[PDB]
This record gives structure tokens, C-alpha cells and sequence, in this order.
């Protein structure tokens, strides 16, 4: 591999049997992407098409409200996953911005690759429940803070 | 069987009718009237909804005793609150029906065993949480604004 695959590969590994050749072929559709600090990524009214794994950093989910002001909805550090979800699985214009907070070193995939790995690695959809699972949970309780 | 549960799954996997009639045995039905709250804050969550008729809601209460409303669920979805569920630990969150309800509920440790079981539901419950996910996301940029 490199460094970036094989942390995808490890953390994939955490929570399902992957062989070696399933590794490969997963690899093939991840991109390696280095960023500075505060990169945009996906600014609201753009087409959202790609999903993030973070190898090593930060990004940020983000909107500007009515007075101008950004508001972080989200982050994601090391070994979660980001994209404007809505967005994403309805291959549509994005509510939100996604930018690094910190120097960052990512794996990116496209919708369609990604649909198309779950065809091919269908143990993959283990590994998402449990991402997709433990993002919600997170969600929720930021909600009850978000409220209070 | 448990014909809302199964009709709902197969809009997103394929599903035997033998393993429809496996994974059904691992659900109880539960009929609840309006306003019966099933998990409180501070009670170890074990079980995870699915809404066959009516509504649940999500609320915390705040420390001035004000009810916040989090979440809602309506027919054909799902809701716990889901931290303490795979934490297996004490609720953040109560959970209370809005409506008269019919639902269908599983505990953690059954639905990791469904899973084991039943694998083809990996990829329904990844869509289901995707979805959620997505939705909350939503709901964090709509509650600020609007």
C-alpha cells in the first residue's frame, strides 16, 4: 500500500473481514488528498459529489447564516468520514461548506464509486452501518447541545 | 410476520420469505397510546423502534425543566436514542409517543445477533442510518435559521 490506504485499510479492518485482494481493489477508488489549513472542499450550491475519510487532521461541516456569520454544524477528525449527506446520496447542490481546521491528509471517493464498492465488497455495507450508526449517534447528542 | 416491518426492508435488499419470517421472531410488538414515555433520561437504553402507525418523539429536558424536542419519528422509521443504545449505557434522551402507536422493538443485543443472522440487513440498516445521519445534519443548519 502507502500510509493513507493502509489507515483506511486498518480502520475498515477493525469491524470487517477484508482480504488482501479486497484491499486492493478498495484502494483503487480512494484518492489521496493533502490540504492547508482552511481548504473549502464543497461550498453550499455546489454539486456534492465526494466522500472524505480522514487519515490525519480535521474538516469542518459549516454554513453562513442570515447575518453572515459561519456556524460549524460538525467536525471530523481522524477516522470518521464527512460529506454534506443529503447532498451526496441525492447527487444534488450542497446545504453546506466543508473546509480543513487543520493541515489535513484525506481519502476521497466519488457517489458513484462508492456505490459501485458496495456492489463489489458488499461486506462494505457492514463497515457503513457501523460509520453511518456511531456518525448518528454523534449527531443526536450534538443536537441536544445544539438545543440548549 | 410482521408485514410493515418486511415491506419497508425490501425497498432495500432483497429478503427470502424464510429469513423475512426469521428476522421477524427476533421483534416484539408493542401498541402504546399518546403521550406513554418509553425510555427516560437516566435509563439504561436497550431498545431500538421501528414506527408501523404514529409518531415518537425525541426530547431532553433542560435544566429549567423545559421539554426540547429533538427528533420525531412517523411510520415506517426508526428511533432510539442511539448512544445509549450502542453504548448500552444510561439515556441522554426520553423517548414518548406523540400519537397512538404501533411499533415494533428490538434490544441491542438481539439486533447484533440479527445482524450475525441475517447479513443482507447490514446493507438496509446502512441506508437506514445514512439517511438519518443526513437528516440530522439537515436539521442542525434548519433549527439555527428556521
Amino acid at each position: 500500500s502507502n500510509a493513507m490506504h493502509t489507515a483506511l485499510i486498518n480502520h475498515i479492518r477493525k469491524f470487517i473481514f477484508l482480504t488482501d485482494e479486497d484491499a486492493g481493489t478498495l484502494s483503487a477508488f480512494f484518492q489521496l488528498k493533502k490540504v492547508r489549513k482552511k481548504e473549502t472542499l464543497l461550498k453550499t450550491g455546489e454539486i456534492c459529489r465526494i466522500n472524505y475519510f480522514v487519515v490525519k487532521g480535521c474538516l469542518r461541516l459549516f454554513f453562513i447564516d442570515e447575518k453572515g456569520i459561519e456556524q460549524t454544524t460538525q467536525f471530523a477528525i481522524e477516522n470518521w468520514w464527512l460529506s454534506d449527506y443529503m447532498a451526496f446520496q441525492k447527487q444534488q447542490p450542497a446545504d453546506f461548506y466543508i473546509q480543513s481546521v487543520e493541515n489535513c491528509e484525506l481519502l476521497s471517493i466519488t457517489y458513484t464509486e462508492q456505490e459501485n464498492l458496495f456492489e463489489r465488497i458488499p461486506a462494505l455495507e457492514r463497515y457503513f452501518r457501523l460509520v453511518y450508526q456511531k456518525s448518528f449517534a454523534a449527531a443526536q447528542l450534538r443536537s441536544k447541545f445544539q438545543h440548549m
